[PDB]
């Protein structure tokens, strides 16, 4: 079985992931409302992935005979200023999640929980992937600009990324 502190830390991580899902889900809808259906589809998919991250943690708890505690999920932001605003916030939130993961990994090493340390390597690896991905979207949106047919080209670029996965 796992220590009470770890279980508390994991239950906390599960909540963050559930929140991120709805946050992304919320940004997705805003994009659809502003004709950014490319970005809309991309974030809709991403919300599902984040939701899988939560279930994977719940499953680790279920198979260690640990008690799960689902807290309330706070309402997310419903309005944004633009395509770039949305993806800056998203990248921002991803970095926050990465940080949370590092703190968890650290706590496992200091408190000597090598199993959970092992199990979490998946998330370390995964966040490297997702942080790279979103950083790229932002730079890409800036490199294209809002001038000209920028928004259009930007939204189509993101649409391709969503399809290629």
């Amino acid at each position: 079985m796992l220590s009470k502190e770890v279980v508390k830390l994991l239950n906390e991580q599960i909540n963050k992931e559930m929140y991120a899902a709805n946050l992304y889900l919320s940004m997705s809808s805003w994009c659809y409302e502003n004709s950014l259906d490319g970005a809309g589809a991309f974030l809709f998919a991403h919300a599902s992935e984040e939701s899988d991250h939560a279930k994977k943690l719940i499953t680790y708890l279920n198979e260690t005979d640990s008690h799960v505690e689902l807290q309330e999920v706070k309402q997310p932001e419903q309005n944004f200023k633009s395509l770039l605003d949305v993806f800056e916030k998203t990248y921002e939130h991803e970095q926050f999640i990465t940080k949370s993961i590092n703190t968890l990994v650290e706590h496992m090493l200091t408190h000597k929980d090598y199993s959970t340390f092992n199990f979490l390597q998946w998330y370390v690896s995964e966040q490297h992937e997702e942080e790279a991905l979103f950083r790229g979207i932002v730079d890409k949106i800036k490199l294209i600009g809002e001038h000209g047919n920028g928004l259009y080209l930007a939204d189509q670029y993101i649409k391709n990324i969503a399809l290629s996965r």
